């Protein structure tokens, strides 16, 4: 198994105000 | 197995007010 | 198996207010 | 077996208030 | 097997309020 | 004239995602 | 005249992503 | 003219990623 | 003219992520 | 003319991640 670059962002980003996650294993992610 | 770039931008994003995920193994995602 | 690029945005996006995953493996996705 | 760019966005996205999902392999998505 | 492009936007999207998936092993999927 | 509750929701409400006007004087309102 | 209690919501709310107006005197709303 | 309690929320709501309002005079909302 | 309690929770809000306006005169909300 | 408690917030409020606004004149309001 090999991971890599799970989330890309090219350009930049204005701002977050939610969440960024890459990889997870639980659960309840709420926005 | 390979993953890689399971999401991408290729541009700028504005903002993120949600839930921007590359990989999960549970659940229980809510926007 | 070889994944790549499972979402692609070749432009912008203004913002983001609901889920935007790659891959899931489990189930309960909420918009 | 061989994925890739599983969904495309051309040019921009306004605005997302939904579920934007490449690859699922549970259920229970709901809009 | 080769998957490509299963879901195509050559120009812009106003908005997604519902589910854009482009693979689904499951089912489950309610607008 | 007396106006009162033009719109009732007696139970819960899912989610809203169109328009929700109790009451307006011009037009152009679009789902 | 006597406005009051244009919209009612008696239960909770999950969630709102459109627009909630009370009352409008102009035009062009957009779910 | 009186004007009271144009929108009412009885219960919690969870979450707001749209647009509340109570009067508008206006035009040019857009969920 | 008397205006009085526009928007009204009555309970708790979990969150807000958009735009919450008792009264405008202008227009251009964007949610 | 009396304006009086435009917006009002009986119980607890989470967070507050967008635009809590009481009363504008101009416009140009984004979430």
């Amino acid at each position: 198994v090999h991971h890599q670059k799970l989330v890309f962002f090219a350009e930049d980003v204005g701002s977050n105000k939610g969440a960024i996650i890459g990889l997870m294993v639980g659960g309840v992610v709420i926005a």
